[PDB]
C-alpha cells in the first residue's frame, strides 16, 4: 500500500470523513485519488478553511480535518487557531511541505523549521522524519486532538512521501480506541459530593467544555438537585444550559471584583468545564469573598494550574457532570425562580435598536435554532434575549478573534442540517472572513448572516470610553454595502432599515432554501 | 509582604521545605533570609543539584525545588533534564534572571529568551511580566510539575523581583489542592474488567509509573488474580513489581519482534504506567503477532498518542491499578511458577565477573536495599540477581543520560534515611557528575557508590559488535582512580580487586557511618 | 559515495580535521571507519568536551567540530554553549539522533524537538529531512558557524543516514569559499575618519572580537595615530590590547554610572568589537555624560540593535581596524604615558594574597604565556597584575558560565603547542568540569592549572556585600583535595601553602614535561 492510501485508510477508521482545505501544489499529492467516500469543502482564505473546520467540530463534538498550502497557507490560518486553542477545539491541520530532495535549499513553498510556525497555538506539531512514518505521524496527531482538553494540532508533510511504500505494520494504528473519559476517584468523589450536600448555599458556574461533552442535561439535574444557581462563566465561547431554565442567572461578567461580588454569601462555588475565570476588563479586587470557597472540575491541567484561587480536579466533564448529577442528595431548598424576561426597548420607526433585533430573532427563530455571535458591543443584550433550550446553540469566538463567527457558521449548519444557523454579525467583524460567504453559496448550506450594521467598531468605542482616551483613529468602518459583498460571493441578501423590513426580511429568510444575508441598519453608538 | 515572603510561604504550604541548589549572583535575593524550616542541599555542578533533586522526587514521591544560576547553571543542567523528562519527574527548577532594569541592554548573566531554553524538556516554562505575579507563577509551576503526567517544569525570575511587596490576593495560592486522582467511568471500566475476565492467556507489561504510583502491591494483587505472568516494560527506569514474585518473567527485550515474540500466544496484553515501547536496538518485525491485542493504561497522552498498536485509558496509575486489582475475578486457572535462580558464574581469584558482583550484592545487602544502575554493559544480570521485594528499589536514567545515577542515589539516600542505597556505576558514567560526591560527603547521606572499572565504554564496544563499526575512536577510559577521586571529595575509599577483597569492602562500607566508594576492578570486555 | 565519506570530506576540504566527542551509540555509524588524517579528542563530559572546542576555537581562530550524544549529551553541553555564544565562537555541534525508523515512537536516545534543544544559543539549529541532505546541511553548519557574528551551530543526524548513497551533486560543496570580510563604503568611512581626526580628546574601547579578528596591532597602531587611551570593555572575555603599552587604561568597571563617569570629557568615543556595553552591576546614570558621543564598530546586528546609545557601524572587525588604522592622521598630541605599576601588598609567611600569585606568575611565565581566569573575586586584580603583550593571551568565560577554564585551557593549549598556558581557576570553579583533566593527561597536553583555593565562593560572598543580604546559604566548599582530584584523573599534582612553595611549585611546572595542577592556599576573604 502507498502512504497515500494508507493514510485515507486510518482518517476513514478513525470516522473522519469530510477535508475542509484551500489547495496547493505541495498538496496535490495529497489530494489526488482523492477517496470517493470523502467530501472536500473548499474555502477560498485560509481562515475561512479553519473557521468552517472548527464550527464543523464543535457542533459535531468530533475532530475535524484540515489541509492547508505551506507556510503561507498555515499562517493565513493562525488568527483562526488562536481561537480553536482557547475553545479546546479538536482540529488536525495538515500541511504540504516541498519534497524532500529540495528542502534544503529553500526551495520556494519550503515551510521553514515548519513545526515551530503554529506554535504556542497547538498541542501538538511535527513533521516525519521519514514517507513511511506519516501514517504513525497521523494516527498521533488524529489522537492528540481528540484526548481531553481537546485542541488543535499541526502536521507538516513533504509532498514526495503520499507515493511512498507504506510500512505493512502500519495497519496496527487502524482500530486504535483511545480514551480519556475519566472521573474522580471513589474516595474523593465521595468527600466532594459530601461538601456539594453540605453547601448552605452552593452556585454552579458553568463554562464552555460542558457543552463540547454534552454534559448540559447533566448540569440541569445537578442544579436541580442541589436548588442551586448557574451561572455562566464570563468570556463564553459556548452556551451550557437552558437560558430560560428557572436556575439561570447568566453571563458572569469578566472582571475579578464582580465575579467575587456576586457570589459572595455563597459557601461553596462549583466550576465545571471553564477556566477560573476568562476575566477581561481590569477590575481589581478579591478573587473570593471571605464565606466563599471554590471547586473546579475542569479538563484542562493549564486551567487547574493557572486559577488564582479554589480547588481543582483534573478530568473529563461529561464523565465528571454524569456521576455528581446523579449523586447528589436532593436538597430540600426551594428551587431558584426564573429570571424575568428582560423588557422591550422603545424602537421608533428608524434605525433599529440590538435589544429589538435579538427580540425578533427570538419572536421568529424555530426553537431549535443555533446562533453565532460575532456583534462586539451587544453581547450582554443577546445573552438576555435569546431563549436556547438545547444544547450547541451558541458560538462567540473564544479568543476574542474576529472572523471566526461567519465560516464557523457555515460548518456549524454543516455539522445540524435540522437545526437553522443565525449569525448576528458586526460590520466590522463581518470583514475578516467575508469570503466565506462563497462557501455557503458553493455547497448550498444555508446559514443566515444577520449583519448588525452602525458604521463603527463600537466595542472599541466603548473600551475607548472606558479608558478616557481621546483621539484614537481607526474606529469607523464607513461605506460597505453588505448586500453588493453578498452578490459578490453568490449569496441572497436583504437590507433592514427598519422593524417592519427586519420583520419581512427574516421571513424571507426563514423560507429560503439556501444562504441569505440581512443586512440590518441599526442604532449608532 | 514581599514576593519573597510570600514565595518561602507559598512553597512551604505546598509541601516543600527543601531548596537544592548551586548558588549565583541573580539568586542571592531569592536566598537571603532564607526561612529556619527549610533546608538548602548544595552541590557543586547543575547536573548533580538535578540530578540529586531527581532522585530524591522520585523516591519521595513529590515535587522537588531547585534553584539554579541564570542560563550557564540551567544549561548545565540540560542533560539532567532529559532523565528526568522521560521519568515523570516533578521537579520545579527555578532559575535567577538579572535585574528588570538591565535585561534589555543584555547584562551579563541575563537569561536570553529564558523560557525557552529548556524547551522542550519541560511541561510549562515561564518568566513572569512583573514582580507581583512571581507568587502565582510558582504556583503554577507547582502544580504543572505535580499534574499527572508529572515532570519538570521551569521558572525564570528577575532579582530585583523579591524585595517588591506582593499583591495580598496571593493568599489564596496558599491552600489550593489539585487533584488529577482520576480513573475510567464505570461503563467503560466494566467492559475492561470483562475483557480481562475473559482472557484465556493474559499477560502484564508494568512501567516506571507504576513505582511512582506506589501501585506495586495492587498489580501484585491483579497478576495474581488473573494469574498472570508480569513483564518489566523495556528501557526500564524504575522496578514496579517484586523481582522474585513468581509471576515476574524480568525486563523485556526492548526490540519489536522481540517483543511480539515474547508476547506471541497471549490474547490480551495490558500495559500499565509504560510508554508502549521504549524500544532501543533496531529491531523489525510485527508489533504484535496474530492473536495478541493490548491495552495500555497510561497517565500520559503523549504516550497514548505514540503508541504503534492497541487500546489506550489516559488516566492516574494508582487509580486504574486500584481499582482494576478489586474488580477483576480470581481467575481458576494456576498461578505462575517462579523463575529459577540464576546460575552462578565461575570465578577465579582474578578481576571480577558483574555476575558475581551482583550474586555478592543480593547475598549482603538488606532486603530493603535501593540500588541505581549505570553500568550499561551489566543491565541484563543486575536485573536477574538482585532480589528486589520492596517498590522504589532501583533506578536507571531514563532518557539514558549518564550522569544521573551518582548525584540521583544521594537524594534517594536523602529520601529514604532508613533504606541503604547502592549505586552500581560504570568507570565510564562515574565521571559525567562526579562532583556529586562532595554533596554525600558534606551532608553524611551515606549512599554507597560501587564503581565497575572495566577501563571502557564497555556497551559502545557491544553496540559497535552488533553494527559491525570497525575503527571507532574514544571507546577507552584508562587512567582513572576512583580512590584518589573519592579522597578528593572526602569520601571514604576502598578498592576491589578478587572477591576476596570484595567481601571484605562490602562489609566495611555496609558498617560505615558515612558514604563509601569501592572501586571494584572487572573483567574486561 | 556514502554521506559519511562525503562528510568527512567536505570537512577535511573545509579545513577540520579534529572531532572533540564524547561518544554515544546514535554517533557510533558516524565514528566508525574513523579517517585517519582525522584525530578524536575524548572528554569524559560534554561540557568538557565543549569547553575544550571552545577554546581551541578561540585560540586557533577557526572553527571547531563537535559530536556528542542526543539529547543528554547535547543537554550536558548546554551551560558551555552559553558562553560560545557571548564569546562569538565557531563551533559546529553534531549529535546522533535514532533511525529514522525508531524516530516516531520515541525510541530510547530519540532526540525529541532536536532543532528546538540547543535554542536560544546557537545561530542555526537544524536536522534534515533525508539522508542524502546531511552533507549539505553540514556545509550550512560550516558557514553559519564561520560567518561574521561567529557562533555555534547544530546539526542532529539520524544514525542510519551515514551509509546511505550521498547526492553526486554534492561535491559542489567541497571548496565554496564564503566572505564576510567587509567594511564601510569608502564615502561613510571618510566621514567616520574625518570625525576620529577632528575629536580633540578621542578615546577607544575594545571588546573580544578584536583579539577574535588578530587586529590587536591593528588596534595599536589607531590608539598611537590618535594619541588616545585605550580601555577593554567590561566583562571581558579575552585580552585586545598590549597591557602594558603606553595608551591601555586596563578593564572598565561593568557599570553604567562608572563608564560614563570614565568617559567624561572624552568627545568622540569609538568602540570596536565589543557589545555597548555588556555591564553586570547595577549603577544606574546616565550612559554617557553631555559632551560625549560614541560610535560602536561591531561585526554583530543584535549588538548594534540593543546599544542604549550612540551610532553603530556592522562590519567585519579585522577589515575596520585595519582601515581606520591605515586612514586616520597621525595626532600631533602627546601619546598617553603608560600607567604605573601595580604596588607589591604586603605578604607574610603564610596563607597567600591573590596579588602575590598574579605577581609572582608575571615574574616567572614566559612572556608568550597565555592566561585563562575562572578566579571571580580575582579578576581586577588579574588585569593590573600580568603583563599580556602578545594576542591571544587571555580568556575567561564570556557569560558568566563557570566550567569554561579549566576545559579550554587545554583547548588553547592544543592550539598553540609553543605558548604556555596557565589558567588561574578558583576552587568554587574548578569543580564544574573537572573531568577535563583527564584529557590533559592522557593526550599529555601540558596545561598548568592554578587552583586558587579560599574555601569560598569568594565573588557570590562579594554580591552579598553589596546587597547588604544576610543569611544566605550555600557560600562555602570547604573540604576538597585538589592534589587528590589531579591523582584522581592522572595530572602531576603540587601543593602551595606560602611563597616559598608557590615559587617551587611553579618552577616545577614550568619545567614539567605534561600537565601540572598546583592548589594554592590563598587567603580567605
Ligand atoms: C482579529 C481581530 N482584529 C481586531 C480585533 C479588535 N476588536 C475587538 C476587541 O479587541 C475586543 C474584543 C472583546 C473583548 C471582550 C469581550 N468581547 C469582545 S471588538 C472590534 C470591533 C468589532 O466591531 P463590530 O463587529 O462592528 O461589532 P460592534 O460594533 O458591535 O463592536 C475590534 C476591531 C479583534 N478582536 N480581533
Ligand atoms: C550523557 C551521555 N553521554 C554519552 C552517552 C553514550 N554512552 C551510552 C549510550 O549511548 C547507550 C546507552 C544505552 C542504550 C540502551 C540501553 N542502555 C544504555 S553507554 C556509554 C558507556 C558507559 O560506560 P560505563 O559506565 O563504563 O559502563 P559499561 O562499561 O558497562 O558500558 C556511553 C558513553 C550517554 N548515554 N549519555
Ligand atoms: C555554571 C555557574 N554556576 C553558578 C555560577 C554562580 N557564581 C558566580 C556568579 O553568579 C557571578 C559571576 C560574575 C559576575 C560578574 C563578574 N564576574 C563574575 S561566581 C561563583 C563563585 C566562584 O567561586 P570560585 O571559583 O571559588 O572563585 P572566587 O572564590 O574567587 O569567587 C558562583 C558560584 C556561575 N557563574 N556559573
Ligand atoms: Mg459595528
Ligand atoms: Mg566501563
Ligand atoms: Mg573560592
Amino acid at each position: 500500500a502507498s502512504v497515500h492510501g494508507t493514510t485515507y485508510e486510518l482518517l476513514r477508521r478513525q470516522g473522519i470523513d469530510t477535508v475542509f482545505g484551500n489547495p496547493g501544489s505541495n498538496e496535490l499529492p495529497f489530494l489526488k485519488d482523492f477517496p470517493e467516500d470523502f467530501r472536500y469543502i473548499l474555502a477560498l482564505q485560509e481562515a475561512c478553511v479553519v473557521g468552517i473546520a472548527d464550527g464543523y467540530a464543535q457542533a459535531s463534538r468530533k475532530p475535524a480535518f484540515i489541509n492547508l498550502h505551506s507556510a503561507a497557507g498555515t499562517g493565513n490560518a493562525m488568527g483562526a487557531l488562536s481561537n480553536a486553542w482557547n475553545s479546546h477545539s479538536p482540529l488536525i491541520v495538515t500541511a504540504g511541505q516541498q519534497t524532500r530532495a529540495m528542502i534544503g535549499v529553500e526551495a520556494l513553498l519550503t515551510n521553514v523549521d515548519a513545526a515551530n510556525l503554529p506554535r504556542p497555538l497547538v498541542k501538538w506539531s511535527y513533521e516525519p522524519a521519514s514517507a513511511a512514518e506519516v501514517p504513525h505521524a497521523m494516527s498521533r496527531a488524529i489522537h492528540m486532538a481528540s484526548m481531553a482538553p481537546q485542541g488543535p494540532v499541526y502536521l507538516s508533510v513533504p509532498y514526495d512521501d503520499w507515493d511512498k511504500d507504506a510500512d505493512p505494520q502500519s495497519h496496527h494504528l487502524f482500530d486504535r480506541h483511545v480514551s480519556s473519559s475519566v472521573r474522580l476517584n471513589d474516595q474523593d468523589l465521595d468527600i466532594l459530593v459530601k461538601a456539594l450536600n453540605s453547601a448552605s448555599n452552593p452556585a454552579i458556574v458553568l463554562g464552555p467544555d460542558v457543552d463540547a461533552a454534552n454534559a448540559n442535561a447533566d448540569c440541569v439535574m445537578l442544579a436541580e438537585r442541589l436548588k442551586a444557581p448557574v451561572w455562566v462563566a464570563p468570556s463564553a465561547p459556548r452556551c451550557p444550559f437552558p437560558t430560560r431554565h428557572p436556575c439561570f442567572r447568566g453571563l458572569m461578567p469578566a472582571g475579578i471584583a464582580a465575579i467575587s461580588q456576586l457570589l459572595e454569601g455563597h459557601d461553596v462555588v462549583l466550576v465545571i468545564g471553564a477556566p477560573v475565570f476568562r476575566y477581561h476588563q481590569y477590575d481589581p479586587g478579591q478573587y473570593l469573598k471571605p464565606g466563599t470557597r471554590l471547586i473546579s472540575v475542569t479538563c484542562d491541567p493549564l486551567e487547574a494550574a493557572r486559577a488564582p484561587m479554589g480547588d481543582a480536579i483534573v478530568a473529563d466533564i461529561g464523565a465528571m457532570a454524569s456521576a455528581l448529577a446523579n449523586l447528589v442528595e436532593e436538597s430540600s431548598r426551594q428551587l431558584p425562580t426564573a429570571a424575568p424576561e428582560p423588557a422591550k426597548v422603545d424602537q421608533d420607526a428608524g434605525r433599529l435598536h440590538p435589544e429589538t433585533v435579538f427580540d425578533t430573532l427570538n419572536d421568529m427563530a424555530p426553537e431549535n435554532a443555533i446562533y453565532l455571535n460575532e456583534s462586539t458591543s451587544t453581547t450582554a443584550q443577546m445573552w438576555q434575549r435569546l431563549n436556547m433550550r438545547n444544547p450547541g446553540s451558541y458560538y462567540f469566538c473564544a479568543a476574542g478573534g474576529l472572523g471566526f463567527a461567519l465560516p464557523a457558521a457555515i460548518g456549524v449548519q454543516l455539522a445540524e442540517p435540522e437545526r437553522q444557523v443565525i449569525a448576528v454579525i458586526g460590520d466590522g467583524s463581518a470583514n475578516y472572513s467575508i469570503s466565506a460567504l462563497w462557501t455557503a453559496a458553493q455547497y448550498n448550506i444555508p446559514t443566515i448572516f444577520v449583519i448588525m450594521n452602525n458604521g463603527t467598531y463600537g466595542a472599541l468605542r466603548w473600551f475607548a470610553g472606558v479608558l478616557e482616551a481621546e483621539n484614537v483613529p481607526g474606529l469607523d468602518v464607513p461605506g460597505i454595502d453588505f448586500r453588493a459583498l453578498a452578490k459578490g460571493y453568490g449569496v441572497q441578501a436583504l437590507k433592514a432599515d427598519n422593524l417592519e423590513q427586519l420583520k419581512g426580511s427574516l421571513q424571507e429568510a426563514l423560507s429560503a432554501k439556501g444562504p441569505v444575508l440581512i443586512e440590518v441598519s441599526t442604532v449608532s453608538p
